[PDB]
């Protein structure tokens, strides 16, 4: 059976997958350790990360400057790069360029893991969350204002089952199972949904949501999206350069539903740090926001208030998303993998290349060329 | 016969100079318009920035990706580079990619500037301090936690002329005329030298100060360094790294005299990200610090918690220094510049090159070869 992508992540300046055979590989900056493969040295191609060989990693998940992944069959968390604050998990700030166990998530069960700017959320398979790293502004969701070098579980959510958390850089968000949206951290561009720019120190459920429960959310760097069970997609926070795809820049403290796709029933959903992505459940995914780079894929470098389709050879079907800061990166149904927008870093994966205002196959993941 | 160099500025990444005839030279990282050529292109080389010719610069600061210059005569403060916290002091948030002038300092004579991650503040020559840009552990001294775009007065000031200022990552520092010495901001590593390792929204004396007066104030990105009237040197906050400089890897939470340089007279000090520079009146440059990257200068890769010389061809006297993330720069008596440390962005000015542990000349910018 041919050797396939299984999850794509972007960060802010690096892009790693996962691919069939459990195999851990990773690609852009490499100066801070992201890529985990023992140096600091950028790679523009697809590189192995062999340290995680036989691990049975079964996902991958990129904050900005770092990288976390687990294993079902090891019950073990790893994180590797820049240590500032704690966003690591392991107890201390140092830098890791090679992936280490958190030691403190050793035998849970792990559902999901979201990573920030400089700090990360798991959730577990009961629907508790544990949280680590910076927080200056309340955004582990404990109490206070005091970064933690180690998990803590958050207490607020006691009784509570979470389905999936979001983090952005310094704000999180997040979804019960029963539908309750929640924001917590830095509030100061309205991204919390809560009608202010107040922040919080810990979660408070956002009450306008249409009179909707929300299935999903995802954080930008200071801009938030989620999706209702109806597929109605929302965002909020800041829109200065049309991430919020409202078709104008205004400012949005509590979650707006962006009519011009109330036609399509959106499936997933990417936050980048200025762009936004929105994958239907046809497989179309549109862009918005943040263009100069090119990471809209729309084939212009103008900034897009508006979600506009990002286009595929032959028209090939979406399945997967994930934006980066200043690139985009997708997967399609043919098992094809590409890549688009800042390229100086190697963030593409396509060997030494331009920057690339539309889709970029990545030969080395990919069925086709 | 090649331009004098008057002035050398390392930021996290890039490098600025400024040269006789009043031009100035960028190279290095340029993704965030810090470069200031128009364009987001690294520079390997030192490249003339064009949109200042002509404008009588006579000094030119850096930030961690953005970059700061005036003019006496012309009565204008410039910047350009990441946008984000109103760290350009425009009013807005967006990032330039050449430069523009500070509309509300044009007219006031400035005495000096200093920048952080985030943050700015400039002194005039009547002694006062304008700050602006990110604000959230009231690094700008105003007696609240809310970022600034444009710049404002601290009036906890008033009556007290102040010397020149220093700004850390998200902290601040300041000598007055009279000798005192002063730190506010994020202080959860002691750096404010208050004796403790929490913030202050405005300025506060530094009480404990070995009995002396200071004359000189730098920060690096979580330590600070002081000069007395002595010329003994006082270095507290962080130092997981021994970018303190005491022979250890402890943090100390008040002024801290470094004894090993007890017999020098200095008179330049410098913070990097995780290492320091200090020169003495007699023209000996000497580093500490994280040098996995060689920034120290010393010629490997070992780190040093303790001041270790940085050589030069035919013991030429160093007269500047200034320290980035990953790199530091130095300017010598003979008119010649050297960089050393981390060059995958070029900031060394060196063209395309690898990492360098030990000072390596310019020669674009230098008398020598
Ligand atoms: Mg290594
Ligand atoms: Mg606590
Ligand atoms: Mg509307
Ligand atoms: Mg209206
Ligand atoms: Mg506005
Ligand atoms: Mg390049
Ligand atoms: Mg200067
Ligand atoms: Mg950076
Ligand atoms: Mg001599
Ligand atoms: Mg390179």
């Amino acid at each position: 059976p041919p050797r396939k992508v299984l999850i794509i992540s972007a960060g802010a300046s690096h892009s790693v997958a996962l691919l069939s055979g459990d195999i851990v590989c990773s690609w852009g900056r490499g100066e801070d350790g992201q890529l985990g493969h023992g140096d600091a040295e950028d790679r523009p191609s697809p590189t192995q990360l062999s340290a995680l060989d036989g691990h049975q990693i079964v996902s991958v998940t990129c904050g900005a400057d770092h990288t976390v992944a687990y294993s079902q069959s090891g019950m073990e968390v790893y994180s590797w790069g820049w240590g500032d604050f704690g966003r690591l998990g392991h107890g201390n700030s140092s830098d890791l360029f090679t992936p280490l166990p958190i030691k403190a998530l050793h035998g849970i069960r792990i559902k999901q893991i979201a990573c920030g700017d400089s700090h990360c959320l798991a959730v577990t398979m009961e629907g508790e969350v544990q949280s680590w790293g910076r927080n200056q502004n309340g955004q582990l969701g404990l109490g206070d204002t005091e970064d933690s070098l180690v998990p803590q579980k958050i207490q607020a959510f006691e009784g509570i089952r979470i389905k999936m958390v979001a983090a952005g850089a310094e704000h999180t968000a997040a979804v019960t199972e029963d539908g309750d949206l929640y924001g917590w951290g830095w509030g100061r561009y309205g991204n919390l949904g809560l009608g202010d720019r107040t922040d919080r120190l810990v979660p408070e459920r956002v009450t306008s949501t249409g009179g909707e429960k929300m299935s999903m959310v995802a954080c930008g760097w200071r801009h938030t999206i989620s999706v209702s069970y109806s597929g109605a997609l929302y965002t909020y926070g800041w829109s200065k350069y049309g991430q919020l795809g409202h078709g104008d820049l205004e400012d949005h403290l509590i979650p707006h539903k962006l009519e011009a796709l109330s036609n399509s029933f959106i499936s997933q959903i990417s936050g980048g740090w200025r762009h936004t992505m929105a994958l239907t459940s046809d497989g179309k995914l549109y862009g918005w926001g943040w263009n100069k780079f090119g990471q809209v894929g729309v084939g212009n470098n103008l900034d897009q208030c508006s979600p506009v389709q990002v286009r595929f050879p032959d028209d090939q079907k979406v399945v997967q998303v994930s934006c980066g800061w200043r690139h985009t990166l997708a997967v399609t149904e043919r098992n094809n993998v590409f890549a688009w927008g800042r390229g100086t870093n190697g963030q593409l994966g396509i060997g030494e290349s331009v920057d690339r205002n539309f889709p970029k196959i990545i030969e080395a993941l990919s069925v086709d060329g």
